[PDB]
């Protein structure tokens, strides 16, 4: 579905997680100038279970906002 | 030693997710009074981040420190 496809676009190495670096790429491509350190905090906020990675369920939870 | 490296990793990994972010390294350097700009902090972090995921794990921390 559309959420699955968007997750796949943001997951560059295809390991099922969106990393901080992959989130930086997302924000760059959205034309949102964010510093690396700011993206770090956005990544942390998205990482509900605190394993340091954004999985698909966490991506969906944020996209539902 | 492993015990000292683990202690230092835990100090830097404030949010406890198993990684040190550039934002966490910024906090580390400011708390130490290290005269580094944000760009310099972010550059050090990029140099430490061997695998490029934007996140410094314990292995990469040890590699930089040893
Ligand atoms: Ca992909
Ligand atoms: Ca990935
Ligand atoms: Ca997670
Ligand atoms: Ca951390
Ligand atoms: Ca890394």
């Amino acid at each position: 579905e559309e959420l699955r496809e968007q997750f796949r676009v943001e997951d560059k190495d295809g390991n099922g997680y969106i990393s901080a670096a992959e989130l930086r790429i997302v924000m760059t491509n959205r034309g949102e100038p964010l510093t690396d350190e700011e993206v770090d905090e956005l990544h942390r906020e998205t990482d509900i279970d605190g394993d340091g990675q954004v999985n698909y369920e966490e991506f969906v939870q944020r996209m539902t906002a």
